[PDB]
């Protein structure tokens, strides 16, 4: 069964493992590597192995090598980790040409304390290429829906 290799890039603080346990545990109801099935259709599944990271050491070579898609997830609140971001996408988009990248709007339970427009993040986002989403990784608001975003566009 093809593994595709999914990644959690973004500054510390930002939820990427937060994200990724919220899957998990939203799934099972029905670095760190974690198996996840977005079923896309009825007919299609995608197998993504989901990695989890701790620093930026060269590890990273490996960490974002060979990957399909990644998210790059910023904080709402903190427009620092934002444009931090940006820096990552275009890491990314220069030494990892072929993955699939999607800007990825985390802790937007925090409705009121946010920092970065929703428009001007997604405008961003296309200017670069690159999805956009937000999420909660508490209320597990937008998560599957981010996932199952990315598994689209690969088969596609
Ligand atoms: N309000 C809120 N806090 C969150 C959310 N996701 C993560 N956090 C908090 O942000 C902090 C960082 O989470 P963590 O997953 O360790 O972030 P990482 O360092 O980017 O992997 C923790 O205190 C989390 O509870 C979210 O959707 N909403
Ligand atoms: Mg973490």
């Amino acid at each position: 069964t093809r593994k595709f290799k999914l990644v959690l890039l973004g500054e510390s603080g930002v939820g990427k493992s937060s994200v990724v346990q919220r899957l998990m545990k939203d799934a099972f109801s029905e670095a760190s590597f974690f198996r996840y099935t977005s079923n896309v259709d009825d007919d299609t599944a995608v197998h993504f192995d989901i990695w989890d990271t701790a620093g930026l050491e060269s590890l990273a070579s490996m960490y974002y090598r060979g990957a399909a898609a990644a998210l790059v997830v910023f904080d709402i609140v903190s427009a620092d980790t934002f444009e931090k971001a940006r820096y990552w996408i275009r890491e990314l988009q220069a030494n990892s040409p072929e993955t699939v990248v999607m800007l990825v709007g985390n802790k937007k339970d925090l409705e009121s304390e946010r920092q970065v427009s929703l428009a001007d993040a997604q405008q961003s986002a296309g200017e670069m290429g690159a999805m956009y989403h937000e999420t909660s990784a508490r209320s597990g608001d937008g998560v599957r829906d981010a996932f199952h975003a990315v598994a689209a566009k690969l088969i596609e």
